[PDB]
């Protein structure tokens, strides 16, 4: 078969960008990157792309505003447009606002289903 790479910039919800995030060598950077990679891996492992997904990795954490954005590369084995539409249906499971996002932790602020 053939290899395909996809990348996106995900808004990393509920995490303030701190200096430790400036360096890939820090505990903060590596643990957040590892959590994000585990989340993406788990989603594809539990999707229609389970046999095609190879692995993922955060290429870098960037600061946007005071929040964090993670540039992520995803590798698949298997048209790049076709693979893309399948991927989008999985990433949609990680989003709650329609944005390309990932929440290492979900904040609960009310007691009713706000959807």
């Amino acid at each position: 078969k053939k290899a395909y790479f996809y990348h996106s910039s995900f808004q990393i919800l509920n995490v303030e960008y701190t200096e430790a995030l400036n360096s890939p060598a820090t505990h903060e950077y590596r643990t957040l990157s590892e959590r994000i990679e585990a989340m993406i891996t788990d989603e594809f492992r539990g999707s229609s792309l389970k046999s095609e997904f190879i692995r993922t990795h955060v290429v870098k954490l960037r600061k946007e505003g005071t929040g964090v954005v993670a540039d992520v590369v995803m590798k698949f084995r298997s048209n790049r447009k076709v693979m893309k539409t399948r991927i989008q249906s999985v990433l949609r499971r990680l989003s709650s606002s329609g944005n390309l996002e990932i929440a290492p932790s979900n904040e609960i602020t009310s007691l009713t289903d706000q959807d």
